[PDB]
């Protein structure tokens, strides 16, 4: 028993973390095969950050201007390409430790592991949940840009995130591996307003199912609320739209408690828990998906 935010093992991703330097700027990159992916703002100086003209900045850049390090091993950049807000450098050396990998794009509510890196050196890992605002609540200092988020799917590493910006205190965003930012955010040093965030309802439902299997069911009552009725209520109560899933169905079968029973429970919990905790919390713990809790339940 017990429910915690678990990170995926890091062994497959650690040998891909590199340092990328251009001018006075050093950030992190991801070395897969003979390609090095990194944020494109590595090529802009402090004077060119409010509204950088990246295409004009790329004219003054040569492959020799990049210093790519895998610890002390210097990689030779043959060529480079700008793909959205990301640079894809081609190096002479294939990473012999490149794992089986794919690129993916996470949706709000989905979780992944961030391998925090500084100066191309992994420091540790942490669990993040993509918010409805297309931001994550991570821990990143200047120099952690280029740290990657990933999820292990089977024996494959699915890379989903490359850290780029801090939109406000403890509020971070980055791009997918197509170079597209999550949300409408841009790599510009300007104040950027956040997309509307919501309590990830299906993640809180997962928390409630996990609580039932962790000797906590006081919130379960005879009232039921359909998905349709919950989704209308959710619009005006800061909760995201709910959709049933095969994992929710498995959780309903393991506990004998229907989704509708928990949707009615959420509406009651919205006006207060009355000092009672659900697994040590009086908050809408929406950081773990149904799949995350399912892996910690029996
Ligand atoms: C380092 C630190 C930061 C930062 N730290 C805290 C709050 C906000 N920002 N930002 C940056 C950048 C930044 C430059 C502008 C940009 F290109 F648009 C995005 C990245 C670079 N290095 N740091």
């Amino acid at each position: 028993s017990g429910i915690v935010k678990m990170v995926n093992p890091t062994s497959k991703v650690e040998p891909c973390v590199v340092s990328v330097t251009y001018g006075n700027m050093t950030l992190n990159g991801l070395w897969l095969d003979d390609k090095v992916y990194c944020p494109r703002h590595v090529i802009c100086s402090a004077s060119d950050m409010t509204n950088p003209d990246y295409t004009n900045l790329l004219c003054r850049v040569t492959s020799s201007d990049f210093t790519v390090l895998f610890d002390r091993l210097s990689l030779t950049v043959m060529s480079y390409q700008m793909r959205g807000c990301m640079l894809v450098l081609t190096v002479t050396l294939q990473n012999s430790r490149t794992p089986k990998y794919t690129f993916g794009v996470v949706k709000p509510g989905e979780t992944f592991t961030v391998l925090a890196a500084y100066n191309g050196k992994p420091q540790g890992a942490f669990h993040v949940t993509m918010r409805s605002s297309y931001t994550i609540k991570g821990s990143f200092l200047c120099g952690s840009c280029g740290s990657v988020g990933y999820v292990i799917m089977g024996d494959c590493v699915k890379f989903v995130y490359m850290h780029q910006l801090e939109l406000s205190t403890g509020c971070h965003t980055g791009t997918d591996f197509n170079g597209d930012f999550y949300g409408p955010y841009k790599d510009a040093q300007v104040v950027q307003l956040l997309i509307q965030d919501y309590i990830q309802s299906v993640n809180f439902v997962a928390w409630l199912y996990a609580a039932i299997l962790n000797n906590c069911n006081w919130f379960v009552q005879s009232d039921k609320c359909s998905v349709e009725d919950f989704n209308v209520w959710a619009l005006s109560n800061g909760f995201s739209q709910v959709k049933s899933d095969l994992v929710i169905d498995a959780l309903a079968s393991m506990t004998g408690v229907s989704l509708e029973t928990l949707l009615a429970a959420i509406k009651r919990l919205k006006n207060g828990f009355q000092g009672r905790q659900i697994m040590g919390s009086c908050s809408f713990e929406d950081e773990l998906t149904p799949s995350d809790v399912y892996q910690q339940l029996a």
